[PDB]
């Protein structure tokens, strides 16, 4: 249809549960990357025909790819930039997952048409947001914020900024459309070449040497996010990836509990960038990925550009705003909504917690106050006790999720003040 999705709407972040990753043949990525992806995750390869599917299968077979995780969509495409032209995922109507199409900002009509085939393959509804856009210039935090470079306005110049924001609100639930002047000074003007949310409370911003002409622009961008309160209420943790030679270190893919980071030398500088991700994202497997010689990584175009995560149409979604830092008390009550997009019975919903850093985490069942709305109150705590906690839910479709996604390795932390 030509109507927007039934609300409420919530755009899905890249670090939420993904059912798959979407890539295209003829390839722009190394076979070793496809192999590593398919070890743990479903890889959907776009091909133009049944014969082309079988050509790809032959190559996957030769390369030892886990075929059990290889799936295909038959559709014409102009390019391998699946980041930029495939559809955007959003929850809508409380418990549904939908796809949002847009006008691809390139003269690539097959790429532009592609989202309809994606929605058909996935069995989800598609909604048409009439803005000139590109996935490389889009990221959301999963809490209603999105960051884009200025082309989101300038390539939609027949609309006011207000009208652009309103389209993002209506189709994606974006209530904070953070559009900023691109700090990189190159043609492409995609956020994925300088910035990346790593979690709702973490953003990676590119850094360059002091004498690079964009040094100050990037420092100003880092400062802007560091001054900003995030969805969870704390200031963003701002991480920096140092590009000494225009390496595309921000152009990474977060797929479930792994992070694929393009690397292109020198080795020490690549390792420094991997180390930033490792520090920022405990519990994640951080993987450096060398480029293919025929389609190498570039400053403006690397791994993120040539992949697109795919949401789970049956997503078991946990909505939670954490209690963090110095908390007054005397009640320490957490609240979470849990929605099963599989329409499955949810049970159990638990708080896993640890007090003062010792032993194992302990499970307590949360109490369902009203439909889909769960709470839990931390009892018996003394002034200055430190709490680590995370939420865990399961449903009878077999799904199991934690909040945060990674769970126990990176729990929410607060301190009981009793004041
Ligand atoms: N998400 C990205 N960084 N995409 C890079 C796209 C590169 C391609 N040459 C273009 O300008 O269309
Ligand atoms: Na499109």
């Amino acid at each position: 249809s030509m109507n927007p999705p039934a609300g409420p709407v919530r755009a899905i972040a890249e670090y939420e549960r993904s059912a798959a990753v979407l890539v295209r043949y003829p390839f722009g990525i190394p076979m070793e990357l496809i192999k590593e992806l398919a070890k743990n995750d479903k890889v959907i390869t776009i091909v133009a025909s049944e014969s082309q599917k079988n050509t790809v299968i032959t190559q996957y077979t030769q390369s030892g790819v886990n075929l059990s995780n290889c799936d295909f969509i038959i559709a014409k495409t102009d390019s391998y930039w699946t980041r930029d032209y495939t559809g955007w995922f959003a929850m809508y109507d409380t418990n549904k997952v939908g796809l949002v199409d847009f006008i691809y900002n390139r003269p690539r009509p097959n790429d532009d048409e592609f989202p309809k085939y994606e929605a058909q393959y996935l069995g989800i509804e598609m909604f048409g947001m009439k803005l000139k856009q590109t996935g490389g210039n889009y990221m959301t935090d999963g809490y209603g914020s999105a960051v884009q470079s200025h082309i989101a306005y300038t390539e939609n110049s027949s609309l006011s900024q207000a009208q652009v924001n309103q389209k993002m609100k209506d189709y994606l639930g974006i209530t904070h459309h953070d559009v900023v002047q691109d700090p990189n000074g190159e043609y492409i003007n995609h956020v994925d070449c300088w910035g990346k949310y790593l979690a709702p409370n973490k953003i990676l911003i590119r850094k360059v040497p002091d004498n690079h002409p964009q040094h100050q622009a990037l420092e100003d961008m880092a400062a802007y996010f560091a001054a900003q309160t995030c969805a969870w209420g704390t200031k963003y943790e701002v991480y920096r990836a140092l590009a000494t030679n225009e390496q595309p270190y921000t152009n990474s893919l977060i797929l479930n509990n792994r992070v694929f980071v393009p690397v292109n030398g020198p080795a020490s500088v690549d390792n420094d960038a991997l180390n930033v991700y490792k520090t920022a994202m405990p519990g994640y497997e951080i993987i450096g990925v060398k480029g293919a010689s025929g389609t190498p990584w570039l400053g403006t175009d690397a791994l993120h550009a040539r992949t697109h995560e795919v949401a789970d149409k049956g997503y078991l979604y946990i909505k939670h705003y954490p209690i963090l830092g110095e908390q007054a008390g005397p009640d320490y009550k957490i609240e979470a909504d849990v929605v099963s997009c599989a329409n499955a019975t949810i049970s159990p919903v638990q708080c896993y917690y640890r007090i003062n850093g010792s032993g194992s985490f302990k499970a307590a069942d949360m109490t369902m106050e009203s439909t889909g709305h769960y709470t839990y109150s931390f009892t018996g705590l003394n002034k200055n006790d430190k709490v680590e906690y995370y939420i865990s839910a399961a449903d009878n479709s077999g799904r199991k999720e934690t909040y945060p996604f990674i769970g126990e390795p990176d729990p929410f932390k607060f301190t009981c003040m009793n004041e």
